[PDB]
């Protein structure tokens, strides 16, 4: 719709550069500060496994696709009031193109 696909190597970097502080992508991978992300779109917001998510996060019960991982990925905060995710955002969609090109191929 307004998701266009970037660069995966670009993406991989901003990953390890900004996400990867409390995430992994790997299935298998472990939960840390924040959950793992492996299998997260067309998932829905707090159902990963033997992870404490905020009452915020839980009852958005936001359906993950593309789309809707970029309006996050601006402001997270904005996005889902009451979140303990500590990301200020993206604010380049390019960047933001990026990214959701990597982890649309990392979290599958
Ligand atoms: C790099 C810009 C990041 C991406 C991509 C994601 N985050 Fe995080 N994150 C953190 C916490 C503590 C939470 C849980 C929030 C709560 O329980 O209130 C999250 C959550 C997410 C989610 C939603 C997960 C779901 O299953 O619904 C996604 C897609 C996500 N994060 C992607 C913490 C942190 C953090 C620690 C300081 C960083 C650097 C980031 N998150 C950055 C990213």
């Amino acid at each position: 719709t307004e998701f266009k696909a970037g660069s995966a190597k670009k993406g991989a970097t901003l990953f390890k550069t900004r996400c990867l502080q409390c995430h992994t992508v790997e299935k298998g991978g472990p939960h840390k500060v924040g959950p793992n992300l492996h299998g997260i779109f067309g998932r829905h917001s707090g159902q990963a496994e033997g992870y404490s998510y905020t009452d915020a996060n839980i009852k958005k019960n936001v359906l993950w696709d593309e789309n809707n991982m970029s309006e996050y990925l601006t402001n997270p905060k904005k996005y889902i009031p009451g979140t303990k995710m500590a990301f200020g955002g993206f604010k380049k969609e390019k960047d933001r193109n990026d990214l959701i090109t990597y982890l649309k191929k990392a979290t599958e």
